[PDB]
């Protein structure tokens, strides 16, 4: 028993992390096979940060303008291209530590592990979720760009996030590993703001199911709700709409606990109305929304 | 910016995890140099559960009674011995992925990363604190015994915890890597309970400093307190006493934020007496106590390993 913010073991990703330098900019890259992936803004100058033309900046680079260090060894760059907002540097050595891997673009509400890195070296690992407004609430300092987010469900690393920017509210934006930003953000320092964030309702319900699996029932009640009525109430607390897809996804947890999904929805409605009245759920005094239904099954069974 | 419950990168420890089987019991072992460490109760039967005589149970075992698998490779056990509550299996091959390491016993209030493993395979990593009552609030399922906890200093892994058991409240107990239990627990299935827990005051203060560094300031006030006066409040609310050592350790954070410890203590006292009045701090509605002062410095300054 127990329930923790549990990341994937980071070793398979640690072996891929390198340092990339161009000009006076140093950040992290991801060395997979003979390709190093990193944010294209490594080629930005101090005067290129508002309206860089990355095509024009890149055509002026030679392979030797990119310094790539893997531990104490310099990797020789033998080619480069850009794919959306990511730079792909061909190197003359395939990484002998490359794990089985794929690139996946995730949807809001999905969770993943982040390996925060500086100068190509890992500093720590933590769990994150893609927020409904397409930001992530990470923990990142200067030099952390190029750090990646990933899952490792079945010995295969699924890379889903690479870190590019910090908005003034202290939250973070980045791309998938094909270089497409999550959300409407651009890799320019022009003023940008995330939409109002909302709570990931299906994840809160998954976590309430985890609480019952771990033996806690105090928040249940004798009521049910229609899906329509639940959504009318929940949206008044800035919760995301719950879809029939979400209801279907919660079927397994509902089956394991004997609590119908719409009965859990009635419990959540009352929790929003009442608060926790000095109690806690799974060690929290708030409704946690960064555990997916899949995460709960992974950790509780 | 931002602040997360952050574990150490686990790669150095993943390469040490193996599966150990004796009879019908399978659990995890830690393979370092030419020794595999695991809980001594791996030699227990379903009828040795309650009142085992480990000295007696171990004499009947031969090296081949212990099946050690590292991935798909079976390691040949060439000797065995027991140190306190841990079994040491000497194998004929040194682990080529052995990192720089040492065994360290931690103190209550100190934090560490847990690598949860099943069948010798690492499955997840998370950060824990050793509670004042010497339990840890882990997340563990069947087959997780022998999972380990660790810190990293400067490329040196400090192993501090091995998982042994789950108590009826769902919290967990284990040993250091020399087989000494943390807390008043024994490795047999007799009735046992965790004592009343308390809150790690110095860690709460560290986390309040992290909040201030991240722009959360609503709880600051003009007041200061004395160590004596605060500890009277601390005792009243089941908080651990604050010592001068704790004040000294928070010194860096006091200087960096401009809030003296006893200044922050007045903030904490008010939070205890009044609560948080509907507000949150760093995304929590509770006073968080599983970040040490060093954890806050490490995360907010970007230390790497
Ligand atoms: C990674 C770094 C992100 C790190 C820094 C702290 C945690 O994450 N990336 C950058 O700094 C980005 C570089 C550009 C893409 C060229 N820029 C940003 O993240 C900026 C930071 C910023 C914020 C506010 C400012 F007024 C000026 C700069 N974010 C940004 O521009 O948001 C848009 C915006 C909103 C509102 C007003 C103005 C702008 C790095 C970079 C180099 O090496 C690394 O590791
Ligand atoms: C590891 C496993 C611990 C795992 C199990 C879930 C998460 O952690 N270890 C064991 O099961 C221990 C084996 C003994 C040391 C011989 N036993 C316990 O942990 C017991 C389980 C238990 C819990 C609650 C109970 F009510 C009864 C039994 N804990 C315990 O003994 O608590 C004391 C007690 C209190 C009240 C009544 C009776 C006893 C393992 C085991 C084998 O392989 C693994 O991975
Ligand atoms: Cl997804």
């Amino acid at each position: 028993s127990g329930f923790r913010k549990m990341a994937f073991p980071s070793g398979k990703v640690e072996g891929c992390m390198v340092q990339v330098t161009c000009g006076t900019t140093t950040l992290n890259g991801l060395w997979l096979d003979d390709v190093v992936y990193c944010p294209r803004h490594v080629i930005c100058t101090s005067e290129d940060m508002l309206n860089p033309n990355y095509e024009d900046l890149l055509i002026r680079k030679s392979n030797h303008n990119f310094l790539v260090q893997a531990g104490n060894v310099q990797l020789r760059v033998i080619g480069h291209s850009m794919q959306n907002c990511v730079l792909k540097l061909k190197v003359d050595t395939a990484n002998p530590k490359t794990p089985k891997y794929k690139f996946v673009r995730i949807q809001p509400g999905q969770t993943f592990s982040v390996l925060a890195c500086y100068n190509g070296s890992p500093s720590g690992v933590y769990q994150c979720a893609m927020r409904p407004n397409f930001t992530i609430k990470g923990s990142f300092l200067n030099g952390s760009c190029g750090s990646v987010g990933f899952n490792i469900d079945y010995d295969c690393v699924s890379f889903c996030y690479m870190h590019h920017m910090e908005l003034p509210t202290g939250v973070h934006a980045g791309t998938d590993l094909e270089g497409n930003f999550y959300g409407p953000f651009v890799d320019r320092q022009t003023a940008q703001a995330a939409g109002t964030d909302t709570t990931i309702t299906v994840n809160v319900l998954a976590w309430l199911y985890a609480a019952v699996i771990n033996g806690d029932r105090w928040f249940l009640n004798r009521f049910t709700t229609t899906l329509n009525d639940f959504n009318l109430v929940a949206m008044k607390y800035n919760y995301e709409p719950l879809t029939q897809d979400h209801v279907d996804i919660l079927g397994p947890l509902s089956a394991q606990t004997g609590i119908a999904v719409l009965d859990m929805c009635a419990s959540l409605k009352e929790l929003l109305q009442n608060g926790m009245n000095g109690r806690t759920i799974l060690g929290s005094a708030l409704l946690e929304d960064e555990f997916t239904p899949f995460d709960v099954v992974r950790q509780c069974s």
